[PDB]
């Protein structure tokens, strides 16, 4: 609809990036094409199509409309074959929006090098979920998402906490707006298995290994939060949701501009959700609080302040999984799907709040420089208490732990750097340096000296939660951790040939984490990244990538000989076949992988077997693990009404025993989720559903009453989704979501501290959305 534009005549540029600012849209274009060339004026309340020719009116461009992109060219009577990677500068450094698109595919996507590129143009596994795929199938918060993602599995560790794997290992990178967090262990990153959706344009997974833009992390995968944005036009909508076991949810998302002009522009969202579950005696309070506001400085240089809020509070947490494995005499336990051992006051509660602010210039150049300053705060407060160990016995009774862990983790982030385009062998490329700095603080309480306390509960078959709390006495322990990155990157893309993009770059990094452990330091560790994305077609592209990662080892990981086992380090090496069709409408992609793995921590048997050295009591050992595994993906437009976004993913990982490992993770899993937007009388409905299917997955635990390992089987499922959604009224439309239509029962956690979680039953989820 109508906009108020205001661009005085200027470097052509200047225009595309001042338009892309008043119209939140996304404009590429290239730099040598726009270079002696200025705009005309456009000024006043028009439609952006109207407003953008006019632009470009007596420029030689054309306009190629991309939903919340646009895509500018300046075509030649000459042109000798297309260079179709080529370099193009952007106006929203975070990617293409994907609010509104209609869309399950992305657009542009910054994750992997920090350049603006589209997913055939980035040598890397990337999959986005996008705006509108967590509107359809009712994702409200990172544990849905991640469950809809394609190759990634989602399992329990208990009813406050999850695991996300991908290509065999837990993901432990979180970023926001490209920003990483601090994630060390559970101490540092307190409620990231838990964000809520309200506040987000969409998450993006870039698999792999990711040292190059997350620093130090794990293997595996980063995940990589975006943050909704302020508009120019106002708009927001509120949101009524009600599902299965007491689940309400409201939510309310207002933007626009603040001031009759249009240089100070806000959006501020508030989310509140209380749900009780299929769990006995489980329920949980969440509350989000978002608000950002920009401001123009000039029309070449954005301020954005803003802060963001969420609190998840449960009752009837559990610590380790549902239920045990197997009771006092050894024998596998039968428990109803509601089975909870978490006492009714248990709680894992758990905080996050941040507050961030930026600065973005753009350079004549059509350089642009960018400075994000973050102080996150990640908070838990964790009272917990739960049924524990081989139990019931014989006469019914069972024993609970309890123990009782506060604390905060504090961070503050200086990211700053610099990105722009280049002329070398007569061909136009691109670079990005940049520098960061984080600094955090975990620091906490725990108690488990309990004073006169009867843990005992006298009837496990009708466990209620129904036990005492007991006195927490005085804290047993202080945490007090600081850790330290500093990292600086810098990555270039060759546009070597029309159709070969050579890709290089790296991250030097120092970390030192400070406590009350022995100080753990790395210095000047070199993570490179080389990367090639060869054109075949309009259509394909083939590409190659070596990326790494390393995470410094946590202080108990010691040796035979006490000394710190060196960093876990992974490489990943990928080659694989990308397409593009509609126009950048849908991707597919085809990849082959493998990851090497060194100084992964593991036990040490011989030592363990009985310690010899009085230093170490329990030694660990880093060894060499590889997986080796293939994935395809597809997400976009099947047809006009059509959607889908689907995925498949082999995978098997090894250490050296030669043994697998991650064996919880399937070697195979699929993904499809869809929807169909109806034409012509019925165009009102959205009709969709979704499928999730995977292998074998199984655990080795160790019955302790019976002396033996037992394997411990889940067998391969499917879990199947179903989705409607009418548009009333221009202004309202109501949704149903069924979820696990055939009301699977399946295991979200088998081994876990000799435990076991259900996974989610059918339920349903019942909205309505009002958009003003
Ligand atoms: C150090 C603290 C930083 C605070 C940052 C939080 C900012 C919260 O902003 C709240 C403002 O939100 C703006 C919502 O936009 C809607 C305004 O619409 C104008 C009303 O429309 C009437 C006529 O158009
Ligand atoms: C063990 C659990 C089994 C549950 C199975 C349920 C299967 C039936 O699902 C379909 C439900 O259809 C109900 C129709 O309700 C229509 C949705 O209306 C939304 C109300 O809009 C609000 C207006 O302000």
């Amino acid at each position: 609809q109508e906009v108020e534009f205001d661009i005085p005549p200027q470097a052509l540029g200047s225009a595309l990036q001042e338009f892309g600012r008043q119209a939140d849209i996304q404009v590429l274009y290239r730099p040598e094409e726009v270079r002696n060339k200025r705009s005309s004026a456009i000024k006043g309340k028009l439609e952006p199509n109207q407003a953008i020719t006019e632009l470009l009116r007596g420029t030689g461009a054309s306009v190629d409309f991309q939903g919340n992109a646009i895509t500018i060219s300046v075509a030649e009577a000459a042109d000798s074959s297309v260079d179709l990677g080529a370099t193009m500068i952007t106006s929203n450094q975070l990617g293409t929006i994907t609010e509104d698109s209609g869309s399950y595919t992305p657009g542009t996507i910054a994750t992997a090098t920090r350049l603006v590129l589209t997913p055939r143009e980035t040598p890397q596994s990337i999959t986005v979920v996008t705006r509108q795929n967590m509107d359809d199938f009712g994702l409200n918060n990172i544990d849905d998402v991640m469950r809809h993602t394609p190759g990634i599995t989602v399992s329990a560790y208990d009813t406050d906490r999850n695991n996300y794997y991908a290509r065999g290992f837990s993901i432990n990178n979180f970023q926001y707006d490209g920003i990483p967090s601090t994630a060390r262990n559970v101490g540092y990153s307190a409620g990231n298995t838990l964000s809520d959706m309200a506040i987000y344009d969409r998450v993006e997974v870039l698999k792999g290994a990711t040292g190059l833009l997350t620093g130090a992390g794990s293997l595996g995968a980063t995940i990589n939060l975006i943050r909704k944005k302020p508009t120019h036009e106002f708009k927001g909508h509120v949101e009524l949701g009600a599902g299965s076991w007491d689940n309400y949810r409201s939510e309310l998302d207002v933007s626009g501009p603040l001031t009759e002009s249009g240089n100070v522009r806000g959006r501020a969202v508030a989310a509140y959700q209380d749900k009780h579950s299929f769990m006995d005696h489980y329920e949980r309070k969440t509350s989000v609080y978002y608000g950002i506001l920009e401001f123009d400085l000039n029309p070449d240089t954005m301020l954005t302040v803003g802060a963001d809020y969420q609190d998840n509070d449960p009752k009837g947490s559990g610590w380790s999984g549902s239920f045990p494995l197997f009771d006092s005499q050894g024998n596998r336990n039968d428990v109803s799907r509601s089975f909870n051992n978490g006492a009714k006051w248990s709680s894992w509660e758990q905080y996050t709040r941040t507050v961030f602010a930026n600065l973005e210039h753009n350079f004549a150049n059509g350089w642009v420089g960018k400075v994000q300053l973050d102080h996150k705060i990640n908070g838990y407060h964790a009272p917990l208490g739960a049924i524990m160990g081989d139990w019931p016995a014989p006469d019914n009774s069972a024993k609970i732990v309890a123990q009782k862990y506060t604390g905060e983790t504090k961070s503050n982030s200086l990211d700053i750097y610099l990105t722009g385009p280049f002329q070398f062998l007569g061909r136009e490329h691109e670079l990005v340096v940049g520098t960061s700095a984080s600094f955090s603080h975990w620091e906490g309480k725990s108690y488990w000296n309990l004073r006169n306390y009867d843990n005992t509960t006298d009837d496990f078959i009708n466990w209620d939660g129904d036990i005492g709390k007991p006195d927490w006495g005085t804290p047993s322990q202080y945490i007090d951790d600081k850790t330290r990155q500093l990292g600086s990157y810098m990555t270039a893309r060759f546009n070597v040939t029309d159709d070969l993009n050579l890709f290089l770059g790296g991250r030097v990094v120092d970390y030192r984490v400070t406590g009350l452990n022995p100080t753990i330091r790395e210095s000047g560790r070199f993570i490179p990244y080389v990367g090639a994305v060869y054109d075949l077609n309009d259509t394909y592209s083939v590409y190659a990538s070596y990326t790494d990662i390393f995470m410094p080892q946590d202080s108990w990981y010691r040796d035979s000989s006490n000394k710190l086992l060196e960093p876990d380090e992974g490489q990943n090496y990928e080659i694989g076949i990308k397409g593009e069709y509609l126009d950048g409408r849908l991707n597919t992609s085809l990849a082959y992988f493998e990851i090497h793995e060194e100084n992964r921590a593991e036990e040490d048997a011989l030592y363990n077997s009985k310690p010899t050295n009085p230093a170490i009591t329990y030694a660990y050992k880093g060894i060499k693990a590889k997986t080796k595994g293939y994935e395809a993906e597809i997400s976009g437009e099947l047809a006009p009404g059509w959607q889908v976004q689907a995925g498949y993913t082999h995978k098997i990982i090894r250490d050296d025993s030669g043994k697998k490992v991650s064996t919880w993770e399937p070697q195979d899993q699929l993904s499809l989720y869809t929807s169909y937007k109806f034409k012509g009388a019925l165009d009102k409905l959205t009709v969709g559903g979704g499928a999730r299917w995977q292998g074998k997955s199984w655990q080795m635990v160790y019955n302790n009453p019976r002396s033996r390992w037992e394997k411990f089987s889940q067998e391969d499922y499917w879990l199947v989704d179903l989705m409607a959604r009418y548009q009333i009224t221009d202004k309202l439309s109501a949704s149903v979501n069924v979820n696990n239509v055939f009301d699977k029962t399946y295991y979200t956690n088998i081994g876990f501290y000799t435990s076991a979680s259900y996974g989610d039953p059918r339920n349903l989820m019942f909205s309505t959305r009002w958009d003003f």
